[PDB]
């Protein structure tokens, strides 16, 4: 009955200033988190610790000496963003314990060995959209929801959510175009985080939702009448 | 020769205080730093984290039984491991150089550790930097591998000329300097309470080419008179 987990950079940063945390709304979802009691893995993205400078310095993208200064930047950055996740995390009584891609084997995939033990031994770990070295002549960003992706094919879960700063999928941009339609219930029968999410949809038995990480109660309405946001069937 | 390829351990002996305001030595990890970003071949840093991260490990039982003191303990040790390691980070990217933390905690271990993500970071110009830390030994055992453990273990991957340690006094002295007004400094010892780590120095010669020295880090600029006659120091060779 296991969930996997992203906090979307989205909702736990302000996307459009560098380096802005949103404590409380960290806060509040770590609260809602612990009280979830097969949660296995947590993701989060990197909004603004992320983001910004990856495009100032030339990430992804070929190696040369600004796109390398830029690794380490933003690798240092999105550790400074998990810090403060942790922190709620071991506040709420969690046993969180962060295993950075950037720190992994890749082989065209990440070697996941270490986050797999910290499971079995019953930690939560804690990963988060990335640098890493993609080739000898090619930095990658691998994002939080690549990471989804790959945790939802390893451990085949019941259940994964995606937390984001709207309330679900919609018709089209809910905060440009004011008319925009949820899409409550999407079958297998933003466009790139979509696509992940229904390619995720054949490892998970109970579907994958996307949820308002804003109102982080919304997640113990799963499977009940009252829910609020898009499950993808 | 300047080009000399260095390992160096900064001490948590330097970088951290028993005080109960601060955390670190953020003025000595800046001056050490300094002295490091223009250091030519320093290929790995690892750090320590001292005594009362030492003290307290072990209160939660670190290492030890798998627990659940123990346990919760794993997650705030790593946590306060990394704010630390964070702080040295910012100074080397401030300093102008290529850092990236590749934490023990984060490496395959079957018996040993899997080093493959820091060996190709050198190999990709960076310098990792690593930390004493606290790893999943087996399903009921948390271990601790400490900055001198993962000196070793790089000494031997990779067989550099220079190991540095750091610490807060001038070298390895005949006594405890702290304890005995009349301590004499050991400036060249032949490697043929700091007994451990002594002990440790010693066995890595076999993997290191040119001399593992004990540096104090509150005058780190003596690491740029290794090899001169206006060393202070002590060196193992
Ligand atoms: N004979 C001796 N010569 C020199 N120093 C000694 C001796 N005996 C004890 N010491 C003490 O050893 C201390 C340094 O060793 P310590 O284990 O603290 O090293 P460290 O690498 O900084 O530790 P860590 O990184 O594990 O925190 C010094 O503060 C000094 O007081
Ligand atoms: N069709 C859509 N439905 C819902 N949100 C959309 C849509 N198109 C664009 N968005 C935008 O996508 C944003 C969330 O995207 P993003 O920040 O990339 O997610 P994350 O937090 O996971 O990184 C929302 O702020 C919303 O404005
Ligand atoms: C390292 C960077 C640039 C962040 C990658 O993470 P995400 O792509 O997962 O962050 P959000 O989409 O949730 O902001
Ligand atoms: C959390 C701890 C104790 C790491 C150990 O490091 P040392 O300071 O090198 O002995």
């Amino acid at each position: 009955t296991m969930m996997i987990l992203k906090i979307g950079g989205s909702v736990i940063t302000d996307k459009s200033a560098y380096r802005t945390a949103r404590t409380y709304a960290i806060r509040s979802i770590v609260k809602v988190l612990s009280g979830i009691e097969d949660l296995v893995c947590v993701v989060h993205g990197g909004g603004s610790f992320g983001h910004i400078k990856a495009m100032e310095f030339g990430l992804p993208g070929p190696k040369n000496p600004r796109s390398s200064i830029g690794y380490s930047i933003v690798h240092r950055d999105m550790e400074n963003l998990d810090l403060m996740v942790i922190d709620a995390m071991i506040e709420m009584g969690m046993r969180p314990i962060s295993v950075p891609i950037s720190a992994l084997r890749y082989d065209g995939r990440f070697d996941y060995t270490p986050l797999i033990r910290y499971i079995d031994a019953g930690f939560v770990p804690v990963s988060y959209g990335d640098v890493y070295i993609k080739d000898e002549h090619s930095y990658g960003i691998y994002s939080g929801d690549d990471i989804m992706a790959d945790m939802a094919e390893l451990l085949k879960p019941d259940v994964a959510v995606f937390l984001t700063d709207v309330d679900g999928i919609y018709s089209k941009d809910p905060k440009r175009n004011p008319d925009a339609v949820l899409l409550r219930d999407i079958d297998t029968n933003i466009g790139k985080k979509f696509e992940s999410m229904v390619k995720m949809k054949s490892s998970v038995k109970n579907g994958v939702y996307l949820i308002n990480g804003n109102h982080p109660e919304r997640i113990g309405d799963i499977g009940k009448e009252s829910f609020i946001g898009t499950v993808i069937r």
